[PDB]
């Protein structure tokens, strides 16, 4: 969803003066600046601060359709902070929720529940763990086998960011039977879904020696092979950075 | 450390996700989404509004308190999310905090080490981009440093950097800073050699090729020297590393 600032913002004038020469307006500037970042960081770090993430946790086990998802937003979005905000969010117990929601009839809230796990697991190779720790590539897997083209994405994103941590983490990936999937959706007829089933396969292959042999069992070489000639430009430019890794 | 002005709404608003009522637990929900949307968007605006490249470009200002005010911006913005640190690296922010690196002024370079840590705690491509503005040379060279304030912060950045994939933890080992890692696990500060053990363990999660060149440093040797510590918990630590060679 795409914004307009408001009309009567002082950011504007405020980055003329950052790069004037007068540099008494090179100083108030940046010290403006500086008390927007400040003002804007600690709004979010005093939410933390008043306890809320356990209370917002437990409101993940709703019967409340409404309250469920607007305190999965709220985790979602201070997990899609630093490493520190995503640290709180595991902290107050998110995870096995999280993962739980995996299982939601609701479209909406799957899809949501996805996209705070890929938040959390975009942060250190600990705190992927947890994520791997508490089951999520079991339902995040078979969430591969989707109808939902949306839901597929995100469950894809989600796996790609567990498989850019630690060796470890990626055999974790591995042994979660994720790779016939990724290579069957090498041959997806949507292109965005390829190129993160590329960048999925591509992250693995930056591990060692067990982690590339995995991927050329599943058939992974005779697809990036036949598919360095696919219509599109950047495809190709992925999947043969996908194929040279792999030596 | 700060306190939260008295007229704050945010305890009564925790209290109201705790409750039993849930018109109580909703209006509690709306309004933390919303501060939390608003903070977010307030941070976003300056980044919409192209302040970054113009704040790279005050990092060679000849003013000490522009550099260093521009630099901590820089610096707290780089404390976010991997969209957040992608947009400075984008505004060219890497090879002026490797510059800064070397300059006179210690609170400055402080500062530019604090800042490359925030930026080396993202994504594999973003610590790769740290090292190919040339960050390592500097980064080892500093790890003797007289002043153990600057140690600590240059510590803390090789730590984030080795935290990455093997192709990184590697480019770490290339640049010559295991001794210099090893050599700081027997100092007298409890703080960081306990940083450096942060540190080594971090490169002990990488492949055999990186498990095996911190052994030819001399780790193994000290690692379990570490067990006879006045220290609880630098025991455990020295042995969830000693055991992380498996
Ligand atoms: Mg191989
Ligand atoms: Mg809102």
């Amino acid at each position: 969803s795409h914004h307009h600032h408001h009309h009567g913002s002082e950011l504007p004038q405020m980055t003329q003066q950052l790069n004037s020469d007068d540099m008494q307006e090179q100083l108030s500037a940046t010290r403006k600046f500086s008390q927007i970042l400040s003002d804007g960081n600690e709004q979010i770090q005093a939410v933390i601060d008043a306890g809320a993430l356990p209370a917002l946790v437990q409101l993940l086990s709703s019967p409340n359709e409404q309250i469920l998802q607007e305190a999965l937003w709220a985790l979602s979005n201070i997990a899609s902070g630093g490493n520190e905000q995503i640290q709180a969010v595991i902290d107050a117990g998110a995870l096995p929720a999280l993962v739980q929601l995996l299982s939601s009839p609701n479209e909406q809230i799957l899809q949501e529940a996805l996209w705070a796990l890929s938040n959390i697991a975009s942060g250190g190779n600990e705190q992927i763990q947890a994520v791997i720790d508490a089951g999520a590539l079991p339902a995040l897997v078979q969430l591969l086998s989707s109808p939902n083209e949306q839901i597929l994405q995100e469950a894809l994103w989600a796996l790609s960011n567990i498989a850019s941590g630690g060796n470890e983490q990626i055999q974790a990936v591995i042994d979660a039977g994720a790779l016939p999937a990724l290579v069957q959706l090498l041959s997806s007829p949507n292109e965005q879904i390829l190129q993160e089933a590329l960048w999925a396969l591509s992250n693995i292959a930056s591990g060692g020696n067990e982690q590339k042999q995995a991927v050329k069992e599943a058939g992974a070489l005779e697809k990036l092979e036949q598919l360095q000639s696919h219509e599109n430009e950047k495809i190709q430019k992925e999947a043969q950075e996908a194929l040279e890794k792999l030596q």
